[PDB]
């Protein structure tokens, strides 16, 4: 039986640990935080996720799927907030095979770890790694209070998230070619109660997006009709816009909640617990990480977050990181040997990453005339081809596509569209067959 160690029980790391040890691995995997299993009188965790079909056919593959969806709101559109209009729903698709699931992570995360091990994984919990000695083949671990403890190892998944320790060890023994894009933004977990999101009929069946430019809210439902808020706003007020609203300027809960009421006058009133919350949650950080390299020889791999850190404006972190615990079960398992396995998996998904991890940037602002008339004839172009042309959000998030070839065949998509439109101010006047034969020119099915 071959020997695998796992850092991280998260999302990637509990899928990987169960895809192996279903398969005949030995499956050790070390996590730095207590297990959530164990019912403390702790308060609990309300952060939730969107679950696309890259994250739910991974679950499948595994045979959790059905478990997770029994606890999971389907987001059937976007509804989009703006004052002065209507909350506009945006249907996903036409019918309810094209939606998205809201589940809570702590819920998430713990049906995994009951996967992992009734595959037969050994979890350890409160044991977080400190160090890798790759030369030696062994590993440092420690609990909160720092006590160390060491192992051997003969195989290292980092499935650590966007701090990946096993990241920083690697970083040591090889060039990571490591490429840092900072986010300007910072986010801020708020929540609203099922009795007020009943009381101003806030959808429960959708996901909520408030824009308003360079910052933003989002909400998404709980089954108990409450939903998690997210804002996103600047850290810090640019030099040259110094009165712009970022976190600096919101001293306190109070001067959160008169920003709120001038700039999110219709989600003010259904956060009740916004001062407490604004200043009990911390700061979250963003950011992009590009890696070079994501392996060293056959003894260790990075995969999920500790591979390649995305913003999170479409949703697809930990469908993409699901996606890699597949891929990489799929090449350790098939493989000649670990090292043969490492570099076939990082070349097949490094290209898929940056796709992503670009598009994730391209989202925010496309979420932040000529658009309505282009989004007019792209849904034409769908009805008349709709195994050719389909939406690139389509693409990323109601398909397995490899996210390169979503983004390929939707910059000619959107080139295809945005050429058709210029030079012209409604449809009656653009040529339908023509854009379709380009469309199935330009577009295979
Ligand atoms: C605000 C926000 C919203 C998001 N919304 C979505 C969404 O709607 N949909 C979506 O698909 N993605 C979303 N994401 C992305 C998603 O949260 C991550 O991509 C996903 O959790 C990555 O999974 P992972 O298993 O790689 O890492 P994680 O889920 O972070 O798990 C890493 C694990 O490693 C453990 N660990 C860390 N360091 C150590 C150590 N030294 N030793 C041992 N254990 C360690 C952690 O405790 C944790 O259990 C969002 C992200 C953010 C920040
Ligand atoms: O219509 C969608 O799928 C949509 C709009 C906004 C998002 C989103 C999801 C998860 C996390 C974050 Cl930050 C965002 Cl912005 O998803
Ligand atoms: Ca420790």
């Amino acid at each position: 039986a071959r020997q695998v160690t796992i850092i991280g029980a998260g999302l990637a790391g509990t899928l990987v640990a169960r895809l192996l040890a279903r398969n005949g691995w030995q499956v050790n995997l070390f996590e730095r935080r207590p297990d959530p299993r164990i019912e403390t009188g702790a308060r609990g965790r309300s952060i939730n996720l969107a679950l696309a079909e890259r994250g739910a056919h991974a679950l499948r593959l595994a045979g959790l799927e059905r478990e997770v969806l029994a606890e999971a709101v389907m987001m059937r559109g976007r509804m989009v907030h703006v004052p002065g209009t209507p909350p506009n729903l945006q249907p996903y698709g036409r019918d309810d095979s094209e939606v998205i699931w809201s589940i809570n992570r702590d819920r998430l995360n713990r049906i995994l770890l009951d996967g992992a091990e009734a595959a037969g994984a050994s979890i350890h919990f409160n044991l977080g790694l400190d160090s890798v000695d790759f030369a030696r083949q062994r590993l440092t671990l420690s609990n909160v209070s720092g006590e160390r403890l060491e192992k051997r190892f003969h195989l290292l998944i980092g499935a650590d998230g966007c701090n990946s320790a096993v990241r920083q060890a690697m970083a040591s023994v090889v060039d990571l070619g490591e490429h840092l894009e900072t986010q300007p933004h910072g986010y801020k977990e708020l929540q609203i109660t099922p009795e007020a999101s009943a009381q101003f009929n806030l959808e429960p069946n959708a996901l909520h997006i408030w824009p308003h430019g360079d910052y933003m809210c989002i909400a998404l439902p709980n089954l108990d009709r409450s939903f998690t808020v997210t804002l996103f706003l600047h850290h810090q007020s640019p030099a040259a816009q110094p009165a712009s609203p970022s976190f600096a300027q919101l001293v306190d809960g109070h001067a959160a909640r008169r920003f709120f009421q001038r700039q999110f006058p219709d989600l003010s009133p259904m956060l009740d617990s916004l001062e407490q919350d604004f200043e009990h949650h911390p700061t979250g950080k963003l950011a992009t990480l590009r890696l070079t390299t994501w392996h060293v020889g056959g003894q260790a791999v990075l995969l999920g977050d500790a591979a390649h850190p995305m913003v999170p404006f479409h949703g697809q972190g930990m469908n993409c990181a699901l996606e890699d615990a597949v891929a990489l079960a799929e090449h350790l398992q098939s493989a000649a040997d670990n090292a043969s396995a490492l570099a076939a998996f990082t070349a097949q998904r490094q290209p898929d990453a940056l796709a992503i991890q670009a598009m994730a940037l391209e989202n925010y602002v496309e979420m932040s005339p000529t658009y309505l008339l282009e989004r007019e004839l792209g849904q034409i172009m769908a009805q008349r081809q709709p195994t050719r042309f389909i939406p690139r959000y389509s693409m990323v998030t109601f398909s397995r596509l490899p996210y390169a070839q979503a983004m390929a065949r939707g910059q000619i998509q959107e080139q295809l569209l945005k050429f058709a439109v210029a030079n012209h101010s409604d449809l009656t006047s653009i040529n339908l067959d023509a854009v379709e034969h380009e469309v199935t020119r330009c577009l295979p099915p």
